């Protein structure tokens, strides 16, 4: 039969962020902004029956749900059809990337979509992604898991089914996980040999205005440290790197940028403290070392477990962006619950 | 565990417009309108887990969903997450304001969208809504119960969270009711230090077309009677004022209008005979006694119980606006069905 | 109680298009598209209650729900309350017209949207649809079924509730069915006095961009073979006809179009194999032979069922649009995968 599940959260996050150029007050300072925030709230559906010879059928329907009343649609969260056996997993459809399901061991702060880039890691999150797909996951051998995923070139562009007068911009999505005496290490990446981005180095669809046309465009994700024994920790490197595909004097150009990560928490019964780092390293943007895109963030914060499915959030959140006169500082902190179902 | 519920109700409701400004026929009738309509069927998930100490944790996700297909999003009506123990409630989300709740004593008619000012006492539940906010329900004090609700400025209006360019729209919301030998009575208000409202007297968003800024916006309702031995009676009374905040001549001059309303339905066992009467009284528009929002109606119907999750019901309305040449009286009946799951 | 239900269906499909007009190629040959695609999942509730005097409540909401995250909405298929008794069933909502109800015995293959028209018999399936509206559906005598449905005026044209300035659309359908020993022959029907079609002969919603008015209105199908002992035959044929009803010098003129449809399928245990063919005949536009409408389709495919709930498809499609120079064939090849719940 079927199974029910979601997870509602939420809180009041407070915000300030200081900006030299888009900000009239002295220092450059914006106003506090207080505001109750919907977390992702999210409710899915999921079911499986046996096929007999010990393979299942595997479906699953998540929705972005939020508390406050501004989602819609049906399936816009992890959806699929698939079939499991002893050869592993195969699922077709609104599908985590690779590297989307690598945040867990990455990210696990939970934040309004407005503070999602100072009260979380949002930033080396810009490559996290849900793309209509293929995926094949490994069992786990001795430790050993792997993951390769697929988006089909007229899955990526549909307007172009038929006419291929865009390049396509199909992609690869790859993982390798270990898991042993709780360590684990991983390594997820991507690739598409024609992909576009926006100003903030997020992959946007083909089409969209003031998208920035790539070639060879790549992202490297690695992550170790580990979880077990009342204590967490974790180490993230990030890569990515593309070539200008924008006719005019800058195709061919080279585009890159280094992101590190740094998380720690030790469990003191039912109370968590966590903290976090992580910097974005000095970016090269048209082959030009471009500071704009460098960043320094730490966040500290702690999870009360009033139960197993109910916490109470307590956050705090520093970040700066770029060097010299347009320099952007967010500080911004937060108390919130979470409810698991 | 999870609770599922909802409420489905539809019917056909027969309407007729009697205007002398919009309409050619002489007489100034306008012809009969015959539809099938959804009187807001509306489904909703929720749950609850005990933390222990005489505490729970408390979600519900609410939608509106009309059978006719009309609408789309989740937790667009009352949706939240809270906590609940021996200290009472608090819940923060899209909640229903104080003066929403309070609907029910005074306004129980099932309606489509298009006949809720005829067919149900809908002018004088102009004032109700649903707000993003937190909120605190008081335990029955001995037939004693109160609650306080708030609206956070940027979530009043979120373009300016940093940029307090815009007045604050903040606003507070309070009530308290007492119930005893059945008897009923309760006060419902609110309070905007700066809001925003239309031509309709209902308060609309900040940078809404034609929307007019309002100052010291307060709604003042007041109902008693009471609900059993066969036997429902209520009256209410509702008072609101704000004055002109739209630069220009007019500014701080007054604005006010007062509604009361009356119920009356006695049960025959499984039929419940109704009656309501309603008057918008003369409105002050800056200053001036203005006619255009007075208003008389009156409800007739009743409601046949299958069973206590489904009901047949009937009601025909008559409603007059305003005074003079200007004049529009609706006419509508209606025959529906219902079912609570 | 209530139950929950649905479907998830969703395959990879391979098409090609060849368009002497739209296609620069040699041959006026299209490049293959390659797709993952949804088959129009979807998820349910539904409950009923018995109101003691043998007669029950009834109601449903379904809705599209793609697990490529493309729908949103509540009971945008069928959806309703109702009452069942020995004197059979009335439903009211977003209901599924009586021809829509007789695609099961003519068009079985899933599909993607954008191939409806070539993996499955989509163009006589053009005259399906769902309208809000009241349903009668008789009780079986002897084998003998039938039912009503009548769409209202100013549920078919909103704007014009109060001024009829527009003639109504107001639509009635009807069908009778008989099924003995297996054997199946049934009657589906609408009528409109006034209605508006598209280019693709598909009706429209009045007021819709390049909308052509149309009067006297009918679609009448017929279907017979049948479905027992592990084989499936039937044969339906289609007629639909209305006059021109745009003021100009066509109005008056006479529209018509003939379709007929063939599908049969045998059973070897786990797989059924299946094959259909569909013509559509000479149309007449304005009382002038048209040859852009004519077609002639072919299906060939299969289902493996692991399950009873679980089935593997397969289908190749072929169809050709038209006559001459302005010729549309189309191939498409599926593999898909589907489960009930």
């Amino acid at each position: 039969q079927v199974t029910l599940y979601g997870t509602i959260k939420a809180g009041v996050e407070v915000s300030r962020v200081k900006d030299a150029g888009t900000y009239k007050a002295q220092g450059g300072k914006s106003k506090t902004a207080t505001q109750i925030a919907d977390f992702g709230s999210k409710i899915g559906f999921k079911g499986q029956e046996d096929l007999g010879n010990g393979m299942k059928a595997i479906w699953q329907l998540e929705q972005k749900a939020s508390i406050a009343g501004t989602n819609s649609g049906w399936g816009n969260r992890q959806s699929f059809i698939g079939l499991k056996g002893g050869f592993g997993t195969v699922r077709a459809g609104n599908l985590n990337t690779v590297l989307k399901d690598s945040k867990d061991n990455v990210n696990a702060w939970e934040s309004g979509s407005n503070t999602e880039d100072v009260l979380g890691l949002g930033t080396i999150g810009r490559v996290e992604s849900r793309e209509i797909s293929v995926r094949y996951d490994s069992p786990v051998f001795a430790g050993f898991s792997g993951s390769v995923q697929y988006v089909p070139r007229d899955n990526a562009n549909d307007v172009d089914k038929y006419k291929h007068t865009k390049s396509s911009r199909e992609s690869y999505h790859a993982g390798l996980k270990y898991e042993n005496a709780g360590f684990f290490g991983q390594y997820a990446g991507s690739f598409a040999k024609y992909a576009d981005l926006n100003t903030d180095a997020e992959r946007v669809a083909v089409n969209t205005a003031n998208a920035h046309p790539v070639k060879d465009y790549q992202v490297h994700r690695v992550v170790a440290g580990y979880d077990a024994n009342d204590l967490y920790v974790s180490v993230a490197g990030q890569y990515e790197a593309a070539k200008n595909n924008e006719v005019g004097s800058i195709k061919g150009k080279k585009h890159e940028q280094t992101q590190v990560a740094a998380t720690a928490a030790y469990r003191f019964g039912n109370v968590t403290p966590r903290v976090s780092y992580a910097h974005g390293f000095k970016a090269k943007v048209n082959g030009v070392k471009d500071a704009n895109y460098q960043y320094d963030q730490v966040i500290v914060g702690a999870d009360y477990d009033f139960s197993k499915r109910t916490s109470a959030l307590v956050s705090a959140g520093w970040l700066k962006q770029g060097k010299g006169a347009g320099k952007v500082e967010q500080t911004a902190s937060m108390v919130g619950l979470r409810h698991k179902f």
